[PDB]
């Protein structure tokens, strides 16, 4: 599929979705991060509704990922709380997002230790109940999958308990496939990519990470994400992360090898991830 | 406790090791990547031995990591006959053994090698070597070195371990018990992962966290210098958790238009999106 970045970017949406459904990413993890900084810069914190402002951008981006062919999107939403709980509730009660789930035929699942960790209060109990009801009401949807992580960072103990019960009722240990399904609600393949923000770090997609998960870190908060940016990330994943023919130094020009060698020996301390702080804000050097 | 990067780079090693032992990283993951590219560029493929050349560099780096104050280093080594020759050297080579002793390193192995390695003699040998090396260095307690062999996905390992554990205890194991079970000894979550080239991470199951500082060098692992390592540590220790934390709520209007234009002018700046030059991916 000999294609240039610019060309990929100029391609019509439905053509990108098609490529994506053939070459992946099939599963993308995308935590909406830096929302606080985003709000203060792109909104009016004096009057604007933080909750709704955020919700709107979440829908816009989730829509964009799905229209580009991505089957499953994993999104950690919670890794003060009254407003943290109100935001979660909006994900299962807001009419605009519910319309979005229906229109795009999205099956919404939740993962994490939220049944235990959420406050044992009226507000906490409602959120938990809202989650279960949403998974049930959107269960007829089969076009896309959306997994929201709430306390979904350390699955060890959850997998241990799930496994013990499983073996008890089946007489044998669950396969990796069954374990994934037990934790997320449905089988999901290993993440093909994770789109982070700022400081290089990833989180909350337990059991789904592999050496094959392409990692990206945006400079600007997640809500600045545009279609062009997503397509540049997609192009890198599809055409560059596993570029073929694979390198065969054994047959590279002596001149090309020399430049390469000089580059490494001159900048042996060039490391992406090493940043600098300006006014309290961390910036990746490059 | 207020040191610029330039100052940190000029500190005596002993002072750096004292800062690391106090502020971390305590657990560092560092797979030695791009060694074949490194071998082709820095050695004479015609006469230098790949295994030896690589082992020397591996020893050199581990030494650097441990002398800088890092307590535990997790190093994924594999995930074919020559692959075993390299493993063999880890628990047999005269100089690396002297290393484990000199720097008092306790060596452990993790992953599903006991069931994935070739069901042969040479393979059965490796397994025994691993078990013996862990025993022979069990008195050392200054540093820990965990070698990952087929240590990519612990899902089924944890399931079977938990089911057996419930049978031998009548209770499910705690996270701590699961970690001890997979790695042999309890190990804290990784504080940093030092990668290479295309941004990706791997082989340190159950120990990743949002607090794990991720880094990706441009050049193969073996080009690492003391300066490179210190720049990673500095960033991790002083910048990744810098304080005071941002207060946009009280920032200057001028500064807001700065961050604002930066983010609006360059909407698509994404570290990880690279380019391939002559078949080589560059960030
Ligand atoms: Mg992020
Ligand atoms: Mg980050
Ligand atoms: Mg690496
Ligand atoms: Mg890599």
């Amino acid at each position: 599929n000999l294609v240039s970045e610019k060309e990929f970017l100029d391609l019509p949406l439905v053509s990108v979705a098609e490529i994506v459904r053939c070459r992946g990413p099939k599963v993308s993890v995308f935590p909406f991060d830096g929302t606080r900084r985003w709000f203060h810069l792109e909104c009016n914190p004096q009057y604007d509704d933080y909750q709704q402002a955020a919700l709107r951008q979440s829908i816009r981006i989730l829509k964009m990922l799905f229209e580009h062919g991505i089957e499953t999107v994993i999104s950690p939403i919670f890794s003060y709380i009254v407003q943290a709980l109100e935001g979660m509730a909006l994900l299962a009660n807001d009419e605009e997002i519910l319309s979005f789930y229906k229109e795009h035929e999205v099956h919404v699942l939740f993962y994490g230790d939220y049944k235990k960790r959420l406050p044992s209060t009226a507000q906490g109990a409602a959120v938990v109940k809202s989650f279960d009801d949403l998974t049930i009401s959107t269960s007829s949807n089969t076009e896309h999958r959306l997994c929201f992580g709430v306390f979904g960072n350390d699955a060890a103990e959850s997998v241990a308990q799930f496994s013990i019960s499983w073996n008890e009722t089946h007489g044998k240990p669950p396969t990796r496939r069954e374990i994934i399904e037990g934790y997320y609600g449905e089988y999901v393949d290993k993440a093909d990519m994770f789109i982070g923000f700022g400081r290089f770090s990833t989180f909350d997609f337990p059991l789904l990470s592999s050496g094959k998960t392409s990692l990206y870190f945006t400079v600007a908060p997640s809500y600045y994400m545009t279609e062009t940016t997503l397509r540049r990330i997609l192009y890198d994943h599809i055409y560059l992360r596993h570029f073929r023919p694979k390198p065969d130094y054994s047959a590279m020009s002596a001149d090309q090898l020399n430049v390469l060698r000089n580059r490494y020996r001159a900048q042996p301390d060039r490391v992406f991830g090493v940043g600098c702080v300006h006014d309290g804000i961390w910036f990746a050097e490059g």
